DNA sequence: CGATCACGGGG
DNA sequence: GCGTACGTGATCG
């Protein structure tokens, strides 16, 4: 009708699917139902006569037989060529996985197509429906929880001790222990606290629930405790419970009628941080410090009853900043959803490769272009092993006053001008074609390629938005249009990468190679022009470069670089654009996407080097941090080498505290299901043998002891370690922990692993 | 060696 | 749900 679409799903009623379109119309929540949309797949047949055998194929589901309800001969395009396929209709979406392989196996069937598109996404495309359109203002509520945790406990063993929420009315805490603070609501039990959260959510009726890692912590924990306590969480606008969907090796939680906006996957994509803790994220965006109160401090305060006001303040600030962050990051995700035509829930949890693919599937429908299939495992593997011809090793040592230049806005223009598309690649009876330099791939000029055509329209639309922005007096429209033009830039700058993405439907190795080859001519021009101006290029890859004027004043480097970007863009034709990304006080480069820098404010910025993860010992992580600090903060590689040498000697002489040697690894399945027994599994099996209920999710802490053979047979549970009896493996902690953590970094300064010991 | 298995965020 | 990440690095067998 007239509302803004925020989501879509389907329900089954009397065994038949019903699409639900969740809308917001002038502040009101509305649900539209559609019983008429039918599931389907396509089948390419060897001959039209075959349909009589194919329409008679059946399968089984829910104890009943599955049939093809209707067949329809249709004319479409495949790889820029007319094709005749049969549209096979099914009653229920779940009929598609049940019957698709029985159609594909048929000797008269050449191939099948569009057999793995989810019904709700199939519906939005086919009906031309775009989520997040209009000026409809949504409501937001941030939610967070605090729990009682002890090292290595099964997930959900300890109770939820606090629940916090925040919106514009303020940040509040619900707890079941007496804390005298103005924003704290004290209730009688964990059960009563969870029921109060349910009431707040039902009363505030937010369109968007903001969490920080709610997909993999807050909501699975709430569901675990609600199950324990035997209470329901009717948070859905249809009174349904939050729904845990297995998205990869992890989880994603949906709340029907709403948008569960988990900031963790969103921020992980948007900015570069070594660790995405809420406190690190908040500081990077708002330039303010946020205190972290660790799990052990929380457990100690809860159990002893001392210092609970500190824990309540931590819980409050967690909800307060989650709200603040949500408001900051939601507008761009809303514009991306709109652009790609899929709900924010799905779009906020996806890579740019999937954003491109959703955009392309919709455009293929609009253009009557049959979509190619996602590859099988063998093809996906063959794609990962493909070698690309045509980005040198970076300069060694420590450099000062570094400018970063970004090339990414160059590639959409190359795709368009050279008609780079899988449907135009090495076409027969082509009258005119473009030949890629060095690699020689031919792209037909006779018709615009599917992908160049779409990119051309995206770039044109962005230029119209930018023009409308200059001519606007309304700062509200200007702010909105700024988000819209940034969403196009992000989607357009993702096509180059998408061509080489192994899971892509419109994958094209030769397209990616050719864009690289044509792109290189401009990169080489940028490099020569930089060097003619006294700049030294320290590092260069397909995405950008780092450069300096050796021994020049920093303000002179910045000014010359800004003046250079303005100059080159005046020389580059069309929408080919170079961007000044930033300036760094110092930096060093190891290899492709492995480097470390420090800006003028003293913030260290790295790519592909830092090892902040629980399965690496503290001694290795601490030494690595010390090495980066000595190099970047002190400009002293000699100090860094001496730090490594001192740590290794201390390890050899058993001078390192055993607490800095603990390795943590999660159990992810029943112990009997393991095919390879790593040290944490060997430790786990002994724990289960002692009567410990070992379950997936439990994190095993261990220390590697001195001895013969694989580390599996010498690992000990941290709770069993006796410093007066057990001797840790110094050679393991040196060669497998500390030295790999620092050897890549120090390779940039001409050191090998063997020069980092006395 | 190829195969297998872990990481992130949260408490 | 017409589904189940990603890319990378250590250790087992
Ligand atoms: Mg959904
Ligand atoms: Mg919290």
């Amino acid at each position: 009708h007239a509302g803004m679409i925020i989501d879509a799903d389907y329900i089954t009623e009397d065994g038949k699917p019903i699409i639900r379109i969740f809308k917001k119309e002038k502040g009101e929540f509305k649900v539209e139902y559609d019983r008429t949309f039918r599931p389907y797949i396509y089948a390419l047949l060897k001959d039209d006569s075959a349909i009589d055998e194919v329409k008679k194929i059946t399968a089984e589901r829910h104890g009943k037989i599955v049939r093809i309800t209707e067949v329809e001969k249709v004319q479409k395009k495949f790889l820029g060529r007319p094709i005749e396929v049969w549209k096979l209709y099914l009653e229920h979406p779940q009929d598609v996985p049940a019957i698709r392989e029985k159609i594909r196996e048929h000797p008269a069937v050449v191939d099948i197509f569009e057999y793995d598109i989810p019904f709700a996404k199939r519906y939005l495309i086919d009906k031309g429906l775009t989520p997040m359109e209009g000026n409809e203002e949504l409501t937001f509520l941030a939610v967070d929880i605090e729990t009682l945790y002890h090292e290595g406990e099964e997930f959900g063993k300890g109770p939820i001790i606090m629940i916090s929420y925040a919106d514009e009315e303020g940040a509040k805490v619900i707890t079941w222990k007496s804390i005298d603070l103005p924003y704290v609501e004290v209730v009688s039990s964990e059960r009563e606290m969870i029921k109060r959260l349910v009431k707040v959510i039902r009363e505030k009726d937010p369109d968007v629930i903001i969490t920080y890692n709610g997909d993999n912590f807050a909501f699975p924990y709430l569901l675990k405790r609600a199950e324990k306590l035997g209470i329901k969480l009717p948070l859905g606008r249809d009174n349904s419970e939050p729904k845990m969907q297995r998205m990869g090796d992890s989880l994603a939680v949906e709340i029907k009628g709403r948008i569960h906006f988990d900031l963790f996957p969103v921020i992980r994509r948007t900015i570069n941080l070594p660790t995405y803790t809420l406190e690190a994220v908040y500081e990077a965006i708002f330039g303010k410090s946020k205190e972290k109160v660790y799990a052990h401090e929380i457990a100690e305060a809860w159990e002893t009853g001392k210092g609970l006001e500190r824990v309540a303040k931590y819980s409050m600030e967690d909800a307060k900043v989650t709200f603040e962050l949500g408001k900051e990051f939601f507008p761009m995700e809303a514009q991306l959803a709109r652009l790609v035509g899929q709900p924010v829930w799905d779009v906020s949890r996806s890579s740019t490769g999937n954003l491109v693919e959703w955009f392309l599937l919709r455009k293929a429908y609009e253009r009557n272009e049959l979509a190619p299939n996602k590859p099988d495992e063998r093809e996906y593997e063959r794609r990962l092993r493909e070698s690309y011809e045509g980005v040198k090793e970076p300069e060694k040592g420590l450099w000062e006053g570094i400018v970063s230049l970004d090339f990414r806005s160059l590639y959409p223009s190359i795709i368009i001008t050279h008609n780079v598309s899988p449907d135009t690649l090495n076409r027969e009876n082509c009258k005119e074609y473009d030949v890629a330099p060095q690699v020689g791939h031919r792209f037909c000029k006779d018709f615009p390629g599917f992908i160049p055509s779409l990119l051309g329209n995206l770039l044109e639309e962005r230029q119209k938005i930018k023009k409308r922005m200059k001519e606007s007096k309304d700062p509200v429209e200007k702010k909105l249009l700024d988000y819209r033009q940034r969403a196009i830039k992000i989607l357009a700058n993702s096509y180059y990468g998408y061509y080489g993405y192994a899971k892509a439907r419109w994958y094209c190795k030769e397209c990616a190679e050719s864009v690289t080859a044509w792109g290189r001519q401009y990169i080489d021009l940028v490099r020569r022009e930089l060097e003619s101006r006294g700049f030294k290029v320290l590092y260069i890859d397909t995405d950008g470069l780092y450069a300096t004027i050796p021994g020049a004043k920093h303000e002179e480097i910045k000014e010359k670089a800004l003046k250079f970007v303005e100059y080159i863009n005046s020389k580059l034709p069309g929408l080919l654009e170079l961007e000044y990304e930033g300036f760094y006080a110092r930096g060093f480069f190891v290899t492709k996407k492995k480097y470390a820098l420090i800006d003028e404010e003293g913030k260290i910025v790295t790519r592909g080097l830092e090892i902040v993860r629980r399965d690496w010992s503290e001694i290795a992580k601490e030494t690595q941090a010390k090495v980066l600090e000595a190099i970047l903060k002190h400009g002293n590689v000699d100090e860094a080498v001496k730090i490594v040498k001192e740590v290794t000697e201390k390890l050899s002489k058993y001078e390192i505290p055993p607490e800095k040697l603990v390795i943590y690894e999660q159990i992810t399945r029943p112990l009997s299901e393991y095919k390879a027994i790593g040290p944490h599994v060997a430790v786990a099996k002994r724990l289960a043998a002692k009567g410990v209920k070992v379950k997936p999710g439990m994190v095993i802490g261990y220390i590697v002891l001195r001895g013969d053979g694989p580390i599996s047979k010498r690992a000990i549970a941290i709770e069993e370690f006796d410093p007066k009896k057990h001797k840790y493996d110094a050679e393991y902690y040196i060669e497998n922990q500390v030295l790999p953590a620092v050897e890549r970094i120090l390779r940039a300064f001409g050191y090998r692993k063997e020069d980092l010991k006395y």
